[PDB]
Order: C-alpha cells, then sequence, then structure tokens
C-alpha cells in the first residue's frame, strides 16, 4: 500500500511555506501518490538519490516534468541533453561539458571575480538596495549574457524565458497555463540568438557552434544546444546567489564566519544550493516495473523526486534546517546526481564563490529592512524582492 496525500506541491501556500508539507511527503512514506496530480513521489534523499542514478529504469526521454512526451505533445522540440537517454543524450553532454569545462573556467574567472568586486562596491555606494535587482539578478546579467556572446538587444527576456521553461515543467495549473500562453515573444528572441551569426567570437554560443566544424554534431543541433544553456543558465543561478544573500541576512553569525574566513565563499554557495535548492523537483518515468522503496510501480509512471526536501532530510544531514558554511555538502542533489548532473555546474560555483567572496571582504552587515516578496513557479524557487541595508566594512 502507498499513502495517498492531498498535498499539492504546485501550490502557492506549499511554495509559501513548503516546509512542514516537505516533512509530511517523507514522513508518510519513501513512497507516496500524490491525489492533486495522480502521481507518484519520493522526498527522502535515499530514494531520491537512488532514482537519480538509475537512468535505465528511471528515464528522462519521456520529459522530466509532470507530462509524458510519448503520450503527449512536449510545449516545445524536446532538449536534446535534458530530455533525452544514453546513449542518446551522451554527445550533446559531451559537447556541453567541453565548453564549460574547468579549462574554460580559468579563462573567465578573472573577469567574472572583478565584475562581482564591482558589483559589490556600486551597491555599497546606495548602501539600501534590492538583493534580487541588484544583486542576484544584475550580477548574472552582467557576465553571464556576454559569456555567451549574446548581443545586448533583447536581453531583457532571459529571465522570462526561463521563468515559463520552469513553469512549464508543471502540472496543467495557472502558473504553466499563463507562461505558455504568453511564451511566443521569448521563444522568438531566444531563436534567433541560437543561430551562428548571432553569437560572438569566443563565447559559449560560437563554441557549442564550432563542433559543427569537426562533425561533432550537426548545423541543426548546434542551436539546440546554445537554447539549453539559455533555458537553463541565468535563472538557476540567479536564484542560488538570491539564496545565498538571504541565508547571510538571515544566519548573521554565518556571514561573520565567512568574513573570517573568504575562502569559505565557495561552500557557502554550495550550501545554499542544498539549503534553499534552486530547482526543487524533477521527474522521471519508468522503463519497467521496479521496487521503488519497499513499493512495486508499474512501468511507464510518472516518479516525482523532490531535490529540495532530499536536500533537508534528517535521514541524511545533521540540523537540515540549519544554515552552516563549513557543512560538508558533498552529496546534495540541489544539481542532481549522476548522468544528468548540473553540467553548467562549474560556471555556477564560479558565480556564486566569487560573488560571496566580494561580499566576505567588503561587506561587515547585510540587514533585511521592507518587505519580502517571494516569486512563484512551478520549479524554481527564489524570491521576487529581497530590500536590504549593506552596511561596509
Ligand atoms: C545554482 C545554479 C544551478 C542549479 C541549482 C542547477 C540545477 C540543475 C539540476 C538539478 C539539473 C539536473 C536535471 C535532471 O536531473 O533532470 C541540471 C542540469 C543541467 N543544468 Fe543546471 N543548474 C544550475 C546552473 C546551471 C548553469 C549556470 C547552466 C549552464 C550555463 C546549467 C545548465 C544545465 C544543463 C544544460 C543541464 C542538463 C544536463 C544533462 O541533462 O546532462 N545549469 N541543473
Ligand atoms: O512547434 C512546436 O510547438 C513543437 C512542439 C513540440 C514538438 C516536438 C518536436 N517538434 C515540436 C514542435
Ligand atoms: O525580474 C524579472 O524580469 C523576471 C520576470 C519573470 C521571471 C520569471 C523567473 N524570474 C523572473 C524574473
Ligand atoms: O536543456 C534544457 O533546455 C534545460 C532546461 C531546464 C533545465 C533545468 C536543469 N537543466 C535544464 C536543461
Ligand atoms: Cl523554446
Amino acid at each position: 500500500t502507498i499513502p495517498h496525500l492531498a498535498i499539492d506541491p504546485f501550490s502557492l501556500d506549499f511554495f509559501d511555506d513548503p516546509y512542514p508539507d516537505q516533512q509530511t511527503l517523507r514522513d508518510a512514506g519513501p513512497v507516496v501518490y500524490l491525489d492533486k496530480w495522480n502521481v507518484y513521489g519520493v522526498a527522502r534523499y535515499a530514494e531520491v538519490h537512488a532514482v537519480l542514478n538509475d537512468p535505465t529504469t528511471f528515464c528522462s526521454s519521456r520529459g522530466v516534468g509532470l507530462s509524458d512526451f510519448k503520450k503527449e505533445k512536449p510545449w516545445r522540440p524536446p532538449s536534446l541533453i535534458l530530455e533525452a537517454d544514453p546513449p542518446a543524450h551522451t554527445r550533446p553532454r559531451a559537447v556541453l561539458s567541453k565548453v564549460l569545462s574547468p579549462a574554460t573556467m580559468k579563462t573567465i574567472r578573472d573577469g567574472f571575480a572583478a565584475a562581482a568586486d564591482a558589483k559589490v562596491d556600486e551597491l555599497l555606494q546606495r548602501g539600501c538596495i534590492d538583493a534580487i535587482a541588484d544583486l542576484a539578478e544584475a550580477y548574472p546579467l552582467s557576465v553571464f549574457p556576454d559569456a555567451m556572446g549574446l548581443k545586448q538587444e533583447g536581453r531583457e527576456h532571459l529571465l522570462p524565458y526561463a521563468g515559463l521553461v520552469f513553469n512549464a515543467f508543471g502540472p496543467p495549473n495557472e502558473l504553466r497555463q499563463t507562461a505558455i500562453e504568453r511564451s511566443a515573444p521569448h521563444q522568438a528572441y531566444v531563436n534567433e540568438q541560437c543561430q551562428r551569426p548571432n553569437l560572438a567570437p569566443g563565447g559559449f554560443g560560437a563554441c557549442i557552434h564550432a563542433f559543427t566544424d569537426t562533425g561533432e554534431i550537426t548545423p541543426d543541433e548546434a542551436p539546440l544546444l546554445v537554447r539549453s544553456l539559455l533555458s537553463a543558465g541565468l535563472d538557476t543561478t540567479v536564484n542560488g546567489i538570491g539564496a545565498a544573500v538571504y541565508c547571510l541576512a538571515r544566519f548573521p553569525g554565518e556571514l561573520q564566519r565567512l568574513r573570517s574566513d573568504p575562502t569559505l565563499a565557495r561552500n557557502a554557495f554550495e550550501e545554499a544550493v542544498r539549503f534553499e535548492s534552486p530547482v526543487q523537483t524533477f521527474f522521471r518515468t519508468t522503463t519497467r516495473e521496479v521496487e521503488l522503496g519497499g513499493a512495486v510501480i508499474g512501468e511507464g509512471e510518472k516518479v516525482l523526486m523532490f531535490l529540495g526536501s532530499a536536500n533537508r532530510d534528517p535521514r541524511r544531514w545533521s540540523d537540515p534546517d540549519l544554515y552552516d558554511i563549513t557543512r560538508k555538502t558533498s552529496g546534495h542533489v540541489g544539481f542532481g546526481s549522476g548522468v544528468h548532473m548540473c553540467v553548467g555546474q562549474l560556471v555556477a560555483r564560479l558565480e556564486g564563490e566569487v560573488m560571496l567572496s566580494a561580499l566576505a571582504r567588503k561587506v561587515a552587515a547585510i540587514d533585511i529592512d521592507g518587505p519580502v516578496k517571494r516569486r512563484f513557479n512551478n520549479t524554481l524557487r527564489g524570491l521576487e524582492s529581497l530590500p536590504v541595508k549593506l552596511t561596509p566594512a
């Protein structure tokens, strides 16, 4: 018997306060059935980790949102990387892994760190700033579109295009419907920027298109791979940085430990990813009967993984509701796990580290001062507005 729960993890009330319900999702049993969306769910670390690490049984090619692409029309042409299984997955994965490699990171690191220090110096001139518009959004907007080689015009579409992508993995609720109704101008902007003549030399976009020259990908595949980094590579980093600042603001003792040792920046960012989990959920579809958490699930069944919940499961983590910058974070699933584990994670940690290093060296206190506003999305967790006073060191 699988416990049935009436919890809607894509409701606004859930997003506004997910932690009691994520507890119930873990504590009802290792596998649950959600009445609202007629789907099975796993919320504990053990099951989440196990499902991510068996892609043959728990496939991604039938979609990693609620929609089963074997039965339903995808809202757009599927991603060649996220919505593919090995072996088809492997060549696109290899392309993007090379494009966002450690060696690539070394070549852009100094520019990113200089941008982050300039950003923080400038916020300190105003003092009262919005840690989302002025920092978690503005910083990645200042580095990532340029690292891609995007033109200046139309960049206002990038944040809402990714809200659309992340809303679309959800169930058919109002967030998802309104996003698709409003999608056409964002998709048109992204489609044009995926084309080879629109991507500046030296940037990730042109680097992807250079794989056509050796035959490693076709000219039809290359724009779809650029489209993956424009879908996945901005709003996630915005929300991880936003999380990290919100954590440092709510946990003033941790900000003082980071000031005491700025080399903790990279880990303080990793721990914000665990603690907030910007990507809260993904689905897989079984490709055979499987025993999961003691229950036998049939072939062809969607399974929802609660990544945020797994990252707070007291089965795996000591004091999971505490933000601890020296936590051993290795093994969190905020970037996934296994063959699809975030191929952009070094870009994310690069941005997060240099920004928290700049904060570590320049700022003495971060105090929330003004109303905090959450942004609701089917898959992304983050704030719309976080008004803070920054006190210079
Ligand atoms: C804090 C920031 C980020 C978080 C939390 C995040 C989270 C994730 C997660 C959970 C997955 C696994 C998907 C699955 O298992 O189905 C993933 C994969 C991926 N991420 Fe990220 N990511 C972040 C930043 C980035 C960036 C900066 C980029 C690109 C520049 C990126 C590009 C991708 C792509 C293309 C995949 C698909 C990899 C695959 O299917 O093999 N992400 N990400
Ligand atoms: O043009 C489209 O909307 C569309 C939607 C779904 C798919 C699946 C492969 N091609 C598509 C195009
Ligand atoms: O601040 C924005 O422009 C904005 C608009 C829509 C979304 C959807 C996810 N993040 C957003 C930011
Ligand atoms: O390949 C993509 O288009 C894509 C879209 C969203 C996500 C979120 C994690 N990885 C992604 C890849
Ligand atoms: Cl699209």
